[PDB]
């Protein structure tokens, strides 16, 4: 049942799973690559600080019928009881060339690349979003802490969106909210305006939607920047680079994106090409303060198409 395994199954190959080396270690615990029976597999090991995600995540795949190419592909989920302490295991595909922020910083894009990477992260966005009916489909979800880290770029070029541990949840059955309980919040640096200033209406599911749209529009600047044009390129910067630290505090950010209404500016050279330009227009429309004028996930999707169409 749900997205991957049935569930005594996934509690048999997660216990045969090696894990053959770490890619990622943090505050929130580690990330590692190992195998199955020869098939490389994403281990994450959630630390005691995040415990909430894992219960949150595991239900929402378990639960829900959630396949599609850009959204991470769930495998299994465990308990384990290692030695004296207990772990909490979550499994899904392995993408080796790793996280768009990764992948950004090694990298330049042509105008194909670009386009299939921001269109493939609408396509999941959108897929979120969208409930689907009968039997066979899904809930609307809000993922809450969208980020290029929160990206995984698979190898057909095509990206995918993980993490579903603060999602929210809504059906047109009962129009009833399920936000759970993580006090984990949204990573600083992405945080929309209505968030920072707690104007942000907690009992509206589009609200959160609206949240995943501010920060897909700063994910859509920071892909943009590394596309060439005229031979011309930026180098990679996270949002709001030049005007708060790394790891900015909550105060920093509310003071630059709330009191002095600061956004991320658009380099000149992007008018030269049709694609940017639009990419620009796009991203305007994610970045309105009023959340209810922001562009919807589908409107994207069928923006990103069009230009896509639009190539030579
Ligand atoms: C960010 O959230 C996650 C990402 C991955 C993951 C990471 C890499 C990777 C590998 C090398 C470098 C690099 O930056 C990333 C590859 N495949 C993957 N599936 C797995 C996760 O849970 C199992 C996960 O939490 C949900």
């Amino acid at each position: 049942s749900g997205s991957g395994l049935p569930f005594l199954v996934q509690r048999t190959v997660a216990r045969e799973i090696t894990l053959l080396e770490c890619v990622g270690k943090g505050r929130y615990g580690e990330v590692w690559r190992g195998s199955w029976q020869g098939e490389n597999v994403a281990v994450k090991i959630f630390s005691s600080r995040d415990e909430k995600s894992w219960f949150r995540e595991t239900e929402l795949y378990n639960t829900v019928m959630l396949r599609h190419e850009n959204i991470l592909g769930f495998i299994a989920s465990d308990m384990t009881s290692r030695h004296s302490s207990t772990q909490l295991w979550l499994i899904t595909h392995y993408h080796e060339m790793g996280s768009l922020y990764d992948y950004l910083q090694l990298t330049t894009l042509d105008t194909v690349s670009c386009l299939r990477i921001v269109l493939s992260i609408a396509s999941g966005l959108a897929h979120l979003h969208i409930e689907i009916f009968g039997t066979q489909g899904k809930p609307a979800i809000a993922h809450r802490d969208l980020k290029s880290k929160n990206i995984l770029v698979k190898k057909n070029g095509q990206c995918c969106i993980a993490d579903l541990g603060l999602a929210v949840m809504h059906s047109q059955s009962t129009n009833q909210l399920d936000v759970g309980n993580n006090p984990r919040v949204g990573t600083k640096r992405y945080m929309a305006p209505e968030v920072l200033d707690e104007t942000i209406q907690v009992d509206c599911f589009d609200s959160y939607k609206r949240v995943d749209i501010w920060a897909f529009g700063l994910v859509l600047w920071e892909v943009a920047r590394r596309m060439v044009s005229n031979g011309i390129v930026e180098d990679y910067k996270p949002p709001f680079y030049d005007v708060v630290p790394n790891d900015p505090s909550f105060e920093d950010m509310r003071k630059v994106v709330c009191v002095d209404q600061q956004r991320p500016n658009i380099p000149n050279r992007w008018f030269s090409d049709p694609t940017l330009t639009s990419l620009a227009k796009l991203m305007k429309e994610c970045w309105y303060q009023n959340p209810s004028a922001r562009l919807t996930a589908l409107r994207i999707k069928k923006t990103l198409t069009k230009i896509d169409n639009s190539l030579d």
